[PDB]
Parts: structure tokens; C-alpha cells; sequence
């Protein structure tokens, strides 16, 4: 809508109070003008039409049960804009400040988020499974950089090209947990997953084996579910990942890790210079060497321990 840029204020999810950038004409909506051609978060009101409402609120104040998921989809929304930018140069996901839309509320108890080609989607999950999904910080800017991926690589969603574009999600998913810096791991989803269990996740990038997945390609998923185990087979290149950053030693071979920044650096290259729409798990070893190899030269620590991360997950 046109209106005039205005400043309210909230508590998300997890009951936290955070600022967020409104436009007020009558209502104050949910329209963040300070970045890009805006954010806009709507309410899917428990349908499945989409995009529903753009979220309209009488006093700019957002403190009910009802606004949380909200607050929380715009709020992160805007905190992964801003690692886009300030650490990748990167305006919103086409590179040129296209507006990002969140919905919240989808469906009714509905245990899962996604991107769907055009916006985000958030359930409330059923209370048990899942608290409203966009109180995830990873969660947000896991489903964001989804929309990167769209208009980059195009990664196909299925087989090794999907693993690869759901790693891609979890690893930059939780490269904007460190940089917003609220109790940063490497895990994924853990602060909208099961409310009455503590310690848990959806998924470990450090440790994929935790909750069932790969984290060697002698352990991949070959069968058809989840098309073609895109949820699961990530979880050897989470490892990779997590190893080329954190390093250690994995299945007897030992990686010099390089820190958080540079593997978003390397994999901020792969994906935007060297992926296609049907790379497989080798060729992503081959565009992150290339891309390490861009940054750092050829005979850099940087290269040796893409390398050595691929090797002990077992990719060529
Ligand atoms: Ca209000
Ligand atoms: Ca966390
Ligand atoms: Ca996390
Ligand atoms: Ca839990
Ligand atoms: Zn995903």
C-alpha cells in the first residue's frame, strides 16, 4: 500500500520484543519500505489461498498470540535481506530488490514452511510437532534462500540437485542464525520443533547421523521418497559444510577448517557462478573447489580443505 514508512513493536514466537518497519495508511501494515522494494507479510487466516491479507494492525503494537508467527516471518525476513547485502552484496533473492512476501497462518495445525516459486508459507504447526514455523530464524532464511536458488543455480528439486539445493537452504539458513547471533548452532529448526522435548532438531549439520541422515555418500538415500531423499542426502553436504568450516575428522579423515565466513564466501560463489539447474554432488565439489580457488588461489588452505571436506564425506 501507499503510506508513510512507521516504526511498531512486538513479541514474536518465542515471546522475544523486537521493533518492526510498518507503513501506516489507515491501518499499519506489514510492509517493511527500508529494504528492497519492500517487505510484506500477509495473513493466510488458516486457508491454503495464498497470499491472503497484507497484515493490517489498528496501533502498530503487536503483541497478541494471533501476531506472533508474524512478527517473527517479517522480522527474519529483513534480517536475512541484510546478510544478503551487507555480507554478499546481494539485493533481496533476484539481485535486484524484488519485493519478499510471507504468509503465516497457512492451513490449519500445518507442520511445515516453504517457498513456493513466488513467497514464503508458513504453518502454525499442530502444537506438537511444531510451534509456528517462522519463529525459526534458519527456517526463514532457510525458505529465502530458497528464492536465491531460484534465480541462480536452479537447482532441480530432486535427487542429487534437490540434496543440493536443500543444503544450500541449511546452510545459509544457519550462516543468518550466526550473523543475527541469538544462540547460533548448526543445528536446524530446533526453536519451533517439538515444544516438549529439549535438545532436538530437525536436522544437525554437524552431526546429520543424529536425527537419521547421511553423512557419507556410501550412506546415501537411492529410493523415490521425499523426491529423491532431498531432505535426507543434504545431510552429506551439511556435513561437508559444517566440516569445511568448523573441521575435524570424519570417517578418518581429518579437515583444517576456515570459519563461517569463508565457507559462505565459497558457497555464495558456488551457487551464483557454477551450479546448474542439474549439478549432482561431485560437480558441487568441483564448483566449490573452483570457487575457493577464485578467492584464496589454487594453492590456498582454502581449496586444501574443500578438498579434504568433500573427501571425508565420501563425494569426488
Ligand atoms: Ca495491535
Ligand atoms: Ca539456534
Ligand atoms: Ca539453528
Ligand atoms: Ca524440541
Ligand atoms: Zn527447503
Amino acid at each position: 500500500i501507499t503510506g508513510t514508512s512507521t516504526v511498531g513493536v512486538g513479541r514474536g514466537v518465542l515471546g522475544d520484543q523486537k521493533n518492526i518497519n510498518t507503513t501506516y495508511s489507515t491501518y499499519y501494515y506489514l510492509q517493511d519500505n527500508t529494504r528492497g522494494n519492500g517487505i510484506f507479510t500477509y495473513d493466510a487466516k488458516y486457508r491454503t489461498t495464498l497470499p491472503g491479507s497484507l497484515w493490517a494492525d489498528a496501533d502498530n503494537q503487536f503483541f497478541a498470540s494471533y501476531d506472533a508467527p508474524a512478527v517473527d516471518a517479517h522480522y527474519y525476513a529483513g534480517v536475512t535481506y541484510d546478510y544478503y547485502k551487507n555480507v554478499h552484496n546481494r539485493l533481496s533473492y533476484d539481485g535486484n530488490n524484488a519485493a519478499i512476501r510471507s504468509s503465516v497462518h497457512y492451513s490449519q495445525g500445518y507442520n511445515n514452511a516453504f517457498w513456493n516459486g513466488s513467497q514464503m508459507v508458513y504453518g502454525d504447526g499442530d502444537g506438537q510437532t511444531f510451534i509456528p514455523l517462522s519463529g525459526g530464524i534458519d527456517v526463514v532464511a532457510h525458505e529465502l534462500t530458497h528464492a536465491v536458488t531460484d534465480y541462480t543455480a536452479g537447482l532441480i528439486y530432486q535427487n542429487e540437485s534437490g540434496a543440493i539445493n536443500e543444503a544450500i537452504s541449511d546452510i545459509f539458513g544457519t550462516l543468518v542464525e550466526f550473523y543475527a547471533n541469538k544462540n547460533p548452532d548448526w543445528e536446524i529448526g530446533e526453536d519451533v520443533y517439538t515444544p516438549g522435548i529439549s535438545g532436538d532438531s530437525l536436522r544437525s549439520m554437524s552431526d546429520p547421523a543424529k536425527y537419521g541422515d547421511p553423512d557419507h555418500y556410501s550412506k546415501r538415500y537411492t529410493g523415490t521418497q521425499d523426491n529423491g531423499g532431498v531432505h535426507i542426502n543434504s545431510g552429506i553436504i551439511n556435513k561437508a559444510a559444517y566440516l569445511i568450516s568448523q573441521g575435524g575428522t570424519h570417517y578418518g579423515v581429518s579437515v583444517v577448517g576456515i570459519g563461517r565466513d569463508k565457507l559462505g564466501k565459497i558457497f555464495y560463489r558456488a551457487l551464483t557462478q557454477y551450479l546448474t539447474p542439474t549439478s549432482n554432488f561431485s560437480q558441487l565439489r568441483a564448483a566449490a573447489v573452483q570457487s575457493a580457488t577464485d578467492l584464496y588461489g589454487s594453492t590456498s588452505q582454502e581449496v586444501a580443505s574443500v578438498k579434504q571436506a568433500f573427501d571425508a564425506v565420501g563425494v569426488k
